[PDB]
């Protein structure tokens, strides 16, 4: 038996989630071979309301060479790419929900990536299975990929087809814990855009980058256009997608026109949905966003790490697009 | 006396103290024969403890038709615009400090700000003067301005200076209330843009598009660079610049060496520092981030309105530049 | 017109109350020629839910030197009293709502209140006034007095009687915000001991000791108790009772079986009833706790300074008892 | 493997550290045949963010008597005595952290701790071993007992000596979640009072009463009086004393002059130090606040009693003093 001895950055919805989780499971950690010690939970606020124990908050940055692991979820892109580096380069891999971090710092953390230091299953689609799908997707090639994955996009585009108003909406959403720190990376479509940069390297090109991905987000959209929209049989929906054009994957993220019965259509969470060779369509589905949901997925990745396998693997080489996709209706 | 009723979106860092400031300075308003009067305050969560009385929040949108001033400091772009559009077209002015809003929404939000109903002091550099200095410095031509106009990468800079590092500076900074929601947006000058683009329309073009400006941030800098920089006799700070090239306006953001004994070097502040002619070389700096900060600037610009002047003006025309110039050397 | 420089001690429920109470009653200030600002409110985490401006909050004691009075309601009674007593010394007056600092440090404050330095109007029943209806009592001589001068206790045994248990009642009592920080103060009676202590120094004896009062709380009460007490036509209420004994004034405070239609026992708050001469008897009864109703008293202080008036002056000399008292039944 | 039910009465600094040191401790509980399983956790306010289930909060009491143990740790004296006696009289054993409940209610507990239900090595001196350094020293007969056991005002001393005031080093002890809810227990001396009840109960005298302990505390210190201790080769500590008076045994708690060499004097922690016939001298030093030492403490006495050991006895008999002593010299 032996302890396992992890750094959290960040505790809030997210970190906490993760922190009593992982406490709340130590007998399934013990068969695994491991006893959970936090060493301690990198805040801002040390002394406010928190629902992790006020002696493990640290509100500076502490030395984590001591750890077996690093978890963060405390958002941004520069200042936990700085606190994780010296971990990486210890050779101390790290488990992040962070999406930002990884479609922005990818010079600094590909690397790190490719000897399999760095898990983020949690950062598409929270603990919902997205990065392992594509790890089972890669005995196929891919001929076209289509995500609903923002969640703070898909309940806001929800609410108004029942009528309510964006800003109403949106307010509900950030209550119910949906949306980024700034809403602004939801709803302008970026927060998509990152998501859609790390399926990418994973399936088709390791070096594809976060400014080649065109997003368009749902600034244009009202109640009328997506209940007229339920009038032709549609659904309007934020879509990120993944398709080759003149001999190169492209990667769009924008409003589109779908079929009410379409998978991505009728999910009421959030989706990835495939075309595949030889494989054919598969469709994946569930909470996007969430505390409990993310938590489930950095401990799924814990687990990961306990049982010897790497994390999540860059695509070992850009692989060549079979067709022209270019699918499309736009709004 | 009459009431002055007013709709405030937004309860937070600003506009908390902005709330609180308008009501201790009740005796001063009424010296105009008013007595100010909220009709509500949105919020996006009632149960948070706030020095805003209960029955005043709002966490659903309310009707703003009665009101004789908006206030906005909500963050974000879309959810306050669709919220104040109907009051603008309704032909009440708006008092904001949302810098995101009038950079990146300004198709819809120019025509009334050229009918003086968009008053926004508090968007650049809080309540220290930067528009009114402005607005005083069109008495000439422009020649150059270069400002440091984010208070939370002057922040991190000025103690990454004194050997602190960037982790440590920026989660204070983020403490003291000074940083985007997105710190991202502060740190890779995304937010100095905004605030750059607003002076560009203020002075040399009423549709600068925000798009034009080039930024990039202080991610490469370290408590090295900068320890460096002093030893050659200089400070490297986050400059926002407009200038002349080749016939037309630039706007850039960027670092740069800057000689130590340069006002924007020495600053106590933000600092905006500007070039014209027949004028000469002025210069103002003081606090451009905080919630008393930002509700002075607020404050200003209700008593503005109160003394019958107008909002800020685009300039009246665009205009090419006087002189060919440029920036600092950058890092 | 003046400014009213004021330093709050505590933001907690009192604290806050006073602070939003003060703002939102500047115009009524304003018609007593001043305009109120608080130069900073001591508290212990500056960052946490607070309804209260973050900036306002100090951490650490700050210099009272320049305020025009000071405003306490930090709880304790050493910490306080080192805090307010330079602000004394200087002839700054005191408003407090802390019935421990002054009943148990009255060796140090006693001059201060003989020089009409401190209000405390609060710190007996909150804001229903106490201290006042004593100070128009001394217009007689008392015979005998009887309050219940405990909120969290009237309550619990309220809830009792209904056949709530006491610890459940206390639960209930500590949610509702009634209980000192240690609800042990209220459940011995000490909390009690200290008001009548303060009721008699004004009325009787202005060195009255804490130490001479005896107090016995509700510990050995129950549902069932109090229910036969019902029965029998009485209802039992914990009591604090000042009374002439063998040419003394005697302090006590215990449960009492009271009739049931007494004014005590028909009390749904907090009371204080006399018996003098030549008056009669007379009986003020109010909320006796909460943040609303402390508030309340020491915003009636303030107006009361503001006013020209001193604050609450010990009797001039220990008045002779004209009566043996010694009414009674215990439990 | 069987379920050890455990009731928990608090949610607080200990009990939440308590909470999950248990969980992540499942591991090394297999060892003893049990898997930990919390019936539910009293708190006051289930709303507050807590690193406990919501589902596990009760907000009123709960039946208990299903439980293997029940663990206290909410404060008071009288709530928690209803609170456990059932469990008690149901021969459930109680581990507790609360020292005034133990001091102050004894004539009811006794009679358990002379059967081995009350396990309280948390309620002095925190998880340093107290209770059990002194059932080790009952191998010989006492001479002597003194000790620093407030850890509340051991830290206000330490930090009065480097100079710093009364008031910001008791804000920091209260921050760092050492004082109790009301500090005047601590700073009057009278927690240390109810500490060395308990331990004049378990080593001389099974009924020494709380009332004959005399205690005095830290409210004339100053960090002069401090400074100047220390340039007479002194410190100046607060002091619970045990020793033998004419005949009988006196406790007393006051500020001591210490020589600076005295292991009192220097101690890392609170201390304890003992002299006895034929032992000698001996000494235990530790931290004696804070959630986590506190929570090491309980789970202890948890193990304790899985290793089928009873609770902590009180003395088996009473016994005057073997030799006349006395404390150091008051200041
Ligand atoms: N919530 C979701 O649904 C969800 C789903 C998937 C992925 N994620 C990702 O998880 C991350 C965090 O989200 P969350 O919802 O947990 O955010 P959240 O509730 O705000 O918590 C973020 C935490 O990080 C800390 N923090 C932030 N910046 C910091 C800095 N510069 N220095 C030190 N500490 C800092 C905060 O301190 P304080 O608490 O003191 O302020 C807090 O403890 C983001 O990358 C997000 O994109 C979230
Ligand atoms: N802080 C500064 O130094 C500074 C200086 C100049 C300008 N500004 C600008 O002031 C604006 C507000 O900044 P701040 O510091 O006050 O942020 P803050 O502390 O987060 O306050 C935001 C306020 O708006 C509410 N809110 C946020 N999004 C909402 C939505 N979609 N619907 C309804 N309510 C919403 C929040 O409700 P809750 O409190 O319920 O969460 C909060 O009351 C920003 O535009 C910022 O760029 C800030
Ligand atoms: N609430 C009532 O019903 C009521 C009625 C009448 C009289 N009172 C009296 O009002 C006083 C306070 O009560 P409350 O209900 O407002 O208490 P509360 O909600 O706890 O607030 C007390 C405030 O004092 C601060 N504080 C406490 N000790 C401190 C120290 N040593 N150094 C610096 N700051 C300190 C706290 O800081 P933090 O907030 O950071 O913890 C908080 O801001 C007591 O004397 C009480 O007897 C209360
Ligand atoms: N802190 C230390 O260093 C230390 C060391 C040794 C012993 N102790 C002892 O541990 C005990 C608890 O101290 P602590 O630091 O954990 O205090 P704390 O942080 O105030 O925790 C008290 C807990 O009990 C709950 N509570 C309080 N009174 C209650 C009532 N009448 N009914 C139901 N729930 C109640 C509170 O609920 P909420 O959270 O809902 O408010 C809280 O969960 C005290 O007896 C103290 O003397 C403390
Ligand atoms: N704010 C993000 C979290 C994960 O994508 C969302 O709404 O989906
Ligand atoms: N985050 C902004 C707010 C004020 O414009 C700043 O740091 O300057
Ligand atoms: N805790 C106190 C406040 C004022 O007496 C009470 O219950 O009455
Ligand atoms: N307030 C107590 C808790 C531990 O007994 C102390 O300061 O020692
Ligand atoms: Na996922
Ligand atoms: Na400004
Ligand atoms: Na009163
Ligand atoms: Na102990």
């Amino acid at each position: 038996m032996e302890a396992l001895k992890i750094a959290l950055l960040g505790g809030g919805t997210v970190g906490s989630a993760f922190y009593n989780l992982v406490l709340e499971r130590a007998e399934e950690l013990s068969a695994f071979g491991v006893v959970p010690r936090f060493l301690g939970v990198l805040v801002r606020d040390p002394r406010k309301p928190r629902a992790i124990p006020q002696e493990l908050l640290r509100a500076e940055p502490f030395d984590l060479l001591e750890a077996d692991l690093v978890v963060e979820a405390m958002g941004g892109v520069e200042a936990p790419l700085r606190l994780v580096l010296p971990a990486l380069e210890a050779g101390i891999p790290l488990i992040t929900a962070n999406k930002a971090l990884l479609a922005e710092a990818w010079e600094s953390l590909r690397p790190f990536a490719e000897e399999g230091l760095i898990y983020h299953e949690a950062s598409v689609m929270a603990g919902t299975p997205a990065l392992s799908f594509l790890e089972t997707l890669r005995g196929s090639e891919l001929l076209e990929l289509h995500g609903i994955l923002n969640g703070t996009t898909l309940y806001i585009l929800q609410e108004m087809e029942k009528g309510r108003t964006y800003a109403e909406a949106l307010l509900e959403a950030q209550r119910l814990g949906y949306a980024e720190a700034d809403p602004t990376l939801d709803v302008e479509g970026i927060d998509a855009a990152h998501k859609l940069t790390l399926l990418a390297r994973l399936l088709v090109d390791p070096g594809f980058p976060f400014a080649e991905v065109e997003a368009q987000g749902i600034a244009r959209l009202t109640p009328e256009v997506l209940q007229k929209a339920e009038a032709r049989g549609e659904r309007v929906r934020l879509v990120a997608s993944l398709f080759g054009e003149g001999g190169r994957w492209r990667a769009a993220v924008a409003p589109r026109r779908l079929p009410q019965d379409h998978p991505l259509a009728r999910a009421r969470g959030n989706a990835l949905w495939v075309r595949a060779r030889p494989l054919g369509e598969a469709f994946v589905t569930g909470p996007g966003a969430g505390g409990g949901a993310t938590a489930s997925g950095l401990f799924a990745d814990l687990l990961r790490f306990l049982s010897g396998a790497p994390g999540h693997l860059p695509a070992p080489r850009a692989r060549p697009p079979l067709e022209e996709g270019s699918p499309w209706p736009g709004v």
